[PDB]
DNA sequence: GCCTGCAGGC
DNA sequence: GCCTGCAGGC
């Protein structure tokens, strides 16, 4: 993907939130900023807790198109994302 | 503590202790379970379903002797039950 | 228990 | 691409 953001249920409980530094629990809703790596080719996620993600400031107009993995979310979470972005 | 286990193969890496060929992921496989003296916990010796019977393993009552039996799909439950009889 | 293949994190 | 955890084999 070439999108700037990603959302998904945490594939493990091992990722740390770039903002608050705590672990992001398996299966919890997490969002990433996708960044290029200097050490190799490929994009790499910077993960945040859902709430942590929004605190750090974001002008996401249409979550459905800008955020990779939006469609694979449970419906009510797709809403939680829209309501939050629009806020 | 049952002596046998049956399940759909969790991976494709296990090798049949009768014929030596690999046991394909999700295929129906059977094990005799053995206690390890190197660590607490049982080691399974896996077989392709058919190979299991060709080495002299024997089961009268699958339901009770074979761990995992009742989570098999129905037709596989019947296959095991009949093969055991035969 | 040890190994290994690979998924997840970075 | 490097590191590590871990599931799955034995
Ligand atoms: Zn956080
Ligand atoms: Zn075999």
């Amino acid at each position: 993907s070439d999108k700037l953001y990603r959302v998904e249920y945490a594939k493990s409980g091992r990722a740390s939130c770039k903002k608050c530094s705590e672990s992001i629990p398996k299966d919890s809703l997490r969002m990433a900023i996708m960044v290029q790596s200097p050490m190799f080719d490929g994009k790499v996620p910077h993960w945040y807790h859902f709430s942590c993600f929004w605190k750090v400031g974001h002008s996401i107009r249409h979550p459905d198109v800008e955020v990779d993995g939006f469609s694979e979310l449970r419906w009510d979470d797709q809403q939680k994302v829209k309501k939050t972005a629009e806020a």
